[PDB]
């Protein structure tokens, strides 16, 4: 679903904290270049919330749906599928749109 192209201009949004390219620098958040089906706490190079460590340790993979409900409300997500009460993000941002969410996915899923 969703328009890579109509993604790659939603993604506008995020590039105050992210860049997208390969080799990329950690801005605010981690580069994303990569991100589809990669782990949680995917680059090792950034120091993540321990709250995605823990993800990371359950298996979670970004798969579409994760990215879906994550980019929708990450505070709400990292405590869902962490099961840390105590569990913290950085993120904070939100997409609301569902289209918009669709097409953004659509668009890291060229970024390898
Ligand atoms: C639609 C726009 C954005 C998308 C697609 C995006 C996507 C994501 C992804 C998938 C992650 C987790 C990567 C991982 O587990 O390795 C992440 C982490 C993070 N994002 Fe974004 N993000 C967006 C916008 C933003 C903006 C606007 C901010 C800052 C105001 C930002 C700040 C962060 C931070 C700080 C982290 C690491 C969180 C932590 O460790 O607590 N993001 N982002």
């Amino acid at each position: 679903e969703g328009d890579a192209a109509a993604g790659e201009k939603v993604s506008k949004k995020c590039l105050a904290c992210h860049t997208f390219d390969q080799g990329g620098a950690n801005k605010v958040g981690p580069n994303l270049f990569g991100v589809f089906e990669n782990t949680a706490a995917h680059k090792d190079n950034y120091a993540y919330s321990e709250s995605y460590t823990e993800m990371k340790a359950k298996g979670l993979t970004w798969t579409e749906a994760n990215l879906a409900a994550y980019v929708k409300n990450p505070k709400a997500f990292v405590l869902e599928k962490s099961g840390d009460p105590k569990a913290k993000s950085k993120m904070t941002f939100k997409l609301t749109k569902d289209d918009e969410i669709e097409n953004v996915i659509a668009y890291l899923k060229t970024l390898k």
